[PDB]
């Protein structure tokens, strides 16, 4: 029979809801088709990421190492399930011993000899109070564990590979409008030139021109250097190197990713990978008590052969000199000093760690998905606004210019304009990144792209 | 006996006083309440901090881990405690075997059987040359190891809470000054859209005021998210949700923490718990060595039981079926080929291991009190250099709006005095926080806060 | 006999010449003297960058626990490679026992005694199959996997501690600028206080100079901590304190490091020490499936043991009493429930799991210094143009300068001038830091300095 506790899965210690405030819209409530349900194909648009995520579906060491761990996993179950069962071996076994005579069978000193071989099993468990079987099912869920800790590692390579096609793509965006803004003030730099050596354009705005065009040059080799890094990154988690033929990938300023639901923080419990893997340790810890509480009641044994016995090696396998062997083992524990109620003792706090360990597992996940619902809540007000500020400083640096082909303003209005478009573009880049980031990582926190079409 | 090496705590090989520079006050020397013996709630004056920390330490789920670790390796250090005593149990057996002629008794086959109860101990290892006590006493030692990390848990917890609490708070300052700078500059452009329209302002003023506008949104959307964030880790690091009825807190510009004394270096020997931890880890590393000696030494084993015997099973518990066993047993190692050489050579290096690890904690935690002692000796000049930059900004701003209600300026001079306002208030936010930061990290440098109230 | 399977190196899953691109310069190709083999005394040119890594290599505690991990892995090998042979010890054995009639030899109950004093080895396994010497194997394998990880250790080490310096002595140029740069400021603003108490200058100039005082000062505060810190993480890397009496260092302007050649990434295989060190780890794996499989072909046990025996006591070691015990066996399994066959499965996909590493750690080492390799074909271009703005923006604050002697312009553009020359200057002391960062990052990558003089 078992020993082991019913298992009762803890409460979520977390609110019932998604914090609700300035930064977060309505809660939606449960979702028809939840997010772990919806696709990585579907979620993201760009078919060149598609075929990258591919690629690394299929060549990433670490998810390789993490699929591997759960045939490991696998066979540590089939080993523990295996220890039910007798080991059935054959044994050949001699003794050949010289004794003195006061231990002799005759008296007088003497070479006595034995042999044998045999078919049996030796010192086989009999489960009767499920200490193996205990055994076997701890084994059975850390297993289980595995299976949830390899969805967990491919969605967060799946979320991984997203960042980084995504931060090389805004880095090229970067460079090329540092490109763009590199040309326009080596044009005007070379005009105030051509207008200085005419004595027309002062020094100051000559000076002036300088500074911006070294500066663009400095963040121009900046940006191609992040670019080249941003290429080793994704080539690095792809674990192969990036396809020739890719289809035609889409622009930052694109509907790239479709927006995933919310639903309750309870989905988390039955579609986050990690908070399943915690839960199957738990269900294991658990599993593990009934061990510990089978020490203490009766272990049975066998042992029992059947096969050939003589003595002497000519008289074996021959008729008349067959023997068999049957001999049972009870022995049960009344004094140990302690010991195996500190071993109960052990189990028990084990399976309290794991309940902490699940439960904290469930306050992580509900803490990544309130921040990425607050990072939806606010993006597209931050991205609105940056275009706004984008448009205006557009807007007087165009003024401004309209107003310089009629003199009146020096030549350092400008160039301040100018300075200031590009770092707004610079920053809606950044922001236009940081919002798609926000959102792959609320995908992955809840529940992530395990499936590739949508469930 | 026990072949325990005498334990002698390694000297600390950092310097006998905090480093001494332009980034260090005078050196305070020994204190008469070291920082360690100072209560949390004595070093956070704000009381709903206390309640937070209370909260946190109630209910946070790694400390709940710690803890239930404590149990565990006490757990462990009473199993090793209980195998010095011999394990008493009941056994029961029986052998039922037949055996050929020239093997039986009878000269032809024969089936023999034989049955016992007894109530003994069997291969009870008598701990002559100390290595079960050894094995305990490094269990024992793991196990105040693992008290003092617990210890240091809750220091970095509450630290943690603190760092929280006060990133929070500082969001939500900064939240609120772009909230009324915002609506400064939502003012001041309905003002110049109404001037423009007369024909007084120009599209300059104009665009240059929308720009602000724009800007000061976008900074508005992302300290809103950032508020909503900070909240959520919080909430986190809590374990538990917020509760309603929290006392009032006190803002940043109050006096949060008390100024804790820095102590001699030695101090951390005995006050700071991972060094603690360290130093008894060390303590079972040479607790092991007495295990590894105690090997090449005899082994002495008992095997002893007295109980019921006989051949027919309906003979057990029968009067004259009574039978006793008494066997002893020595043994001392010879040869092994350099094996118990290399298990001591083993157990030597661990002890190094631990050594080094000890060593490199003392000058871990020395770096680490260095450093929040620069950052004590230099937040000040800071705080007031920024202080003083805040007020001449605002100077400045008064100034030039003084200035344009008699017109002579532009609409330019105006808006660059507010962003320069507007940025000189974030990095007075964001450095106060740096201080208020460095200040906790180096009361939980020095001993943390494991004491609630003051010892 | 062994049965181990051939080691064949994994294929390198990179391609066969690092990234080619607008950030990368032209592959130099194979190396006559590569990276690994240039010592660490000649790739830092600065003495005191050189007595410092001594200082470290000697007293660093990290690497100290690494030398010693060496010497336990040793230990280890040594106590598998002890295995194969008998362990011969003295063992002295007696038993007295109580025997009812029906078991008794005298046909009523009788006290049976039995001593022995014998020289032997019991169950000393002869590996026939090679099992045991498959664990040696691995542990051997293990132990080359830790002496390169030592290596590992040194390179990442030496790394830190150039990071360290030259963090260190950037942060101290920075807190020079910021002297030098307040100075100025504090001269400009007492002038300005002058020129106003005499109704010249306005409270606007006033209030600008004021605010460029107090940023400086504030800087310099925070420059000052950041030097103190900089010199406690060095303190930490080194493990001792600083010399007293240390060579005279080279200044950032200088030239400090050798230029040190990319060579072809197979170079890795065999010259990076984390890609030996998966290596022998893989062997170590490989290793082991020998031990799996010799577990289902027949174990073979050997007790043996010459000594004498007696019935009494008094008659051990007496003419006549000597007695001798040969006691070979043989097991082969039959069925295990799959056990056996699960255990050969858990090995193979150890191998397999190890082989995913070995690949990562190549595909790793192949991203770090294709990262190098951007950073050295960019920071040139980016240092070049950061020393160019540098110069036009000290053109510009000269020519501002040499105009405000004689009036025209107001007291604003000249601090303009100012702080955008200090930026600028903070700048290239950043940048001059991060590529000097980087070709130290990519000497570790490529090999790393584990030989002080070069090879
Ligand atoms: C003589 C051998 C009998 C050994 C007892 C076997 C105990 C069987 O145990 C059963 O085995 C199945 C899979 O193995 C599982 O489905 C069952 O849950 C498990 O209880
Ligand atoms: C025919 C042998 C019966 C074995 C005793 C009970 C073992 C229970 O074990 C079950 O035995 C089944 C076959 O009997 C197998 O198909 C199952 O895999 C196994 O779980
Ligand atoms: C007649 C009494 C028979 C005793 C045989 C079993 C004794 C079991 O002992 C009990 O086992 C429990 C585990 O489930 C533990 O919780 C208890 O601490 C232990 O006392
Ligand atoms: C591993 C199984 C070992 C037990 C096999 C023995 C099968 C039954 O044992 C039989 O018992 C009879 C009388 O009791 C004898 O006459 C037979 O010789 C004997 O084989
Ligand atoms: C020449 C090398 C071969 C060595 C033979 C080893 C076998 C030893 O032979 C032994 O000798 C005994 C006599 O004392 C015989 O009675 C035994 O039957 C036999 O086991
Ligand atoms: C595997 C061990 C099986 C060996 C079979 C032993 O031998 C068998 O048993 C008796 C002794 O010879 C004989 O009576 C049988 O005829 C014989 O086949
Ligand atoms: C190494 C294992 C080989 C198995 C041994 C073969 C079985 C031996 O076979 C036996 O040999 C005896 C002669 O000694 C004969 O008396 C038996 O009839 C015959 O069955
Ligand atoms: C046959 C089993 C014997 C059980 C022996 C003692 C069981 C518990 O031990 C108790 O703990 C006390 C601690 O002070 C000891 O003094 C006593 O042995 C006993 O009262
Ligand atoms: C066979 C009896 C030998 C002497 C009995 C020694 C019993 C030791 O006493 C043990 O001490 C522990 C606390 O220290 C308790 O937890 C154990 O229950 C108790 O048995
Ligand atoms: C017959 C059982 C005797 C076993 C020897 C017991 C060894 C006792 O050992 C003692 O036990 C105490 C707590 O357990 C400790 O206070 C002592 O330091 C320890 O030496
Ligand atoms: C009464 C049994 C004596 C046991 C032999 C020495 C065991 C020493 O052990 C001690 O025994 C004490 C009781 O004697 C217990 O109170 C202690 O917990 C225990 O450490
Ligand atoms: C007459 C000689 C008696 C030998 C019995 C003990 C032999 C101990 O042997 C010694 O034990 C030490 C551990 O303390 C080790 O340091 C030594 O290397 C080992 O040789
Ligand atoms: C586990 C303890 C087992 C030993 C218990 C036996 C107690 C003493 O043994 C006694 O010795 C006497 C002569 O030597 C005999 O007359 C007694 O029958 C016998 O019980
Ligand atoms: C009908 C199912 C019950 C099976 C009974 C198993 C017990 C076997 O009975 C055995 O048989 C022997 C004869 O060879 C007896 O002499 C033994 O006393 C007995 O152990
Ligand atoms: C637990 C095992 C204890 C069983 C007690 C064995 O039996 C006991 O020993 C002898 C044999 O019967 C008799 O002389 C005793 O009267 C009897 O009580
Ligand atoms: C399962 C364990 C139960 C313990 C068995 C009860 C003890 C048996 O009791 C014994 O039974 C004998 C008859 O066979 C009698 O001769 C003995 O007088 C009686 O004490
Ligand atoms: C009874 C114990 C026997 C001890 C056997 C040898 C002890 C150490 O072994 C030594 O190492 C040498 C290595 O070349 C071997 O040649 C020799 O066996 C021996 O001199
Ligand atoms: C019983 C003797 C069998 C042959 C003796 C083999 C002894 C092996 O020699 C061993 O080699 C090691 C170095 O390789 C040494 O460290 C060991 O001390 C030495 O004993
Ligand atoms: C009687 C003792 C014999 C035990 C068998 C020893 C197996 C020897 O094994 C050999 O030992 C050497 C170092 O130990 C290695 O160089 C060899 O590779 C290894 O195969
Ligand atoms: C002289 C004892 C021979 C031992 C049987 C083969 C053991 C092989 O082992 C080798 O033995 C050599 C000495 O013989 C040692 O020098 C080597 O260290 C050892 O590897
Ligand atoms: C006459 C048949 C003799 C069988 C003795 C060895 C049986 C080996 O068995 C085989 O060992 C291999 C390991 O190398 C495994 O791959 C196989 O799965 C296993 O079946
Ligand atoms: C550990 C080694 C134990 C075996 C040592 C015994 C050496 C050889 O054994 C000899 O065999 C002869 C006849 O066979 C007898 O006359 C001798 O008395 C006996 O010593
Ligand atoms: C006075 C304390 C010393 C106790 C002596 C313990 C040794 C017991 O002495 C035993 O008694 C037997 C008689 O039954 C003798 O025949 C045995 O030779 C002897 O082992
Ligand atoms: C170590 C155990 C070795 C003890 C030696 C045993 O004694 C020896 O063997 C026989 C019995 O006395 C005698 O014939 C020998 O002369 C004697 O030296
Ligand atoms: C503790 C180990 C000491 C070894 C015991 C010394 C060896 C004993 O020596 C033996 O003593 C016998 C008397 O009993 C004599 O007959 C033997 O001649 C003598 O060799
Ligand atoms: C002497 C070795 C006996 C081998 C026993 C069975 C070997 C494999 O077991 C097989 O698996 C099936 C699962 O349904 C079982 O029904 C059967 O026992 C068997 O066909
Ligand atoms: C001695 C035979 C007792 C009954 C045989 C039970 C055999 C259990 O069957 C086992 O089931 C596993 C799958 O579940 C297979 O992998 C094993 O190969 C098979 O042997
Ligand atoms: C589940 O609750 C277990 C039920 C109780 C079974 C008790 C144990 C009986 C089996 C013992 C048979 C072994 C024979 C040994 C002969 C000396
Ligand atoms: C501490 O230094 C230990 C002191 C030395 C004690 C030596 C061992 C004596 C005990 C042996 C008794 C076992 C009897 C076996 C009978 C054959
Ligand atoms: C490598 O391929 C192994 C070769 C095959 C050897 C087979 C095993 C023979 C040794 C057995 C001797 C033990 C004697 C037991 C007596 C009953």
């Amino acid at each position: 029979c078992s020993l082991i506790p019913d298992y009762q899965r803890p409460e979520a210690p977390v609110a019932a809801a998604y914090p609700q405030g300035q930064a977060y819209g309505q809660n939606t409530g449960a979702a028809a088709v939840p997010a772990a349900d919806i696709g990585w194909r579907e979620f993201f648009r760009d078919p060149q990421l598609q075929q990258l995520i591919g690629v690394a579906l299929e060549n990433n060491r670490d998810l390789r190492v993490a699929a591997l761990n759960v045939e490991a996993f696998r066979a540590q179950y089939r080993i523990q399930r295996a220890d039910l069962f007798p080991r059935i071996g054959v044994d050949g076994s001699g003794t050949r011993q010289r004794l003195p005579g006061d231990l002799s069978t005759t008296g007088s000193p003497a070479i006595s000899s034995q042999y044998g071989v045999t078919l049996g099993t030796t010192a086989w468990e009999l489960d009767l109070f499920g200490r193996l079987r205990s055994l076997r099912d701890q084994a059975l869920e850390q297993y289980l564990a595995t299976e949830q800790a390899q969805r967990s590692a491919q969605t967060t390579l799946v979320a991984s590979v997203a960042t980084a096609y995504l931060t090389l793509k805004a880095d090229q965006a970067q460079l090329q409008l540092t490109k763009d803004t590199l040309g326009t003030y080596q044009k005007s730099f070379d005009l105030t030139q051509r207008s200085y050596d005419v004595g027309v354009a002062s020094a100051l705005d000559l000076r002036q021109a300088q500074t911006a065009v070294e500066g663009a040059r400095a963040t121009l080799a900046q940006y191609t250097r992040l670019v080249a890094q941003d290429q080793n990154a994704l080539v690095l988690l792809l674990g192969s190197g990036i396809p020739a033929n890719l289809p035609q990938g889409l622009g930052l300023d694109q509907t790239l990713l479709t927006e995933v639901p919310a639903g309750l923080p309870s989905d988390l419990l039955q579609r986050r990978p990690d908070i399943l893997e915690a839960e199957h340790q738990l269900m294991a810890a658990n599993a593990s008590i009934g061990a510990a509480r089978a020490a203490f009641f009766p272990s049975i044994s066998l042992t029992a052969n059947a096969g050939t016995m003589s003595r002497q090696l000519s008289g074996l396998f021959d008729a008349g000199s067959g023997s068999w062997l049957f001999q049972p083992s009870i022995n049960l524990p009344i004094f140990t000093a302690g010991s195996l109620r500190a071993s109960l003792d052990y189990a028990k706090i084990q399976k309290d760690i794991n309940v902490a360990q699940y439960e904290k597992a469930i306050q992580t996940a509900f803490q990544e998905v309130a921040d990425g619902l607050a990072a939806r809540g606010t993006f597209t007000e931050q991205l609105q606004a940056q275009r706004d500020l984008v448009k205006a400083s557009d807007e007087y640096y165009q003024l401004a210019d309209k107003l310089f082909r009629t003199g009146v303003d020096n030549y350092l209005t400008l160039l301040a304009a100018q300075a200031s478009l590009f770092t707004a573009q610079q920053q809606l880049i950044t922001d236009r990144l940081n919002q798609l980031t926000s959102e792959v990582n609320l995908y992955k926190a809840l529940g992530g792209g395990w499936n590739q079409q949508t469930v």
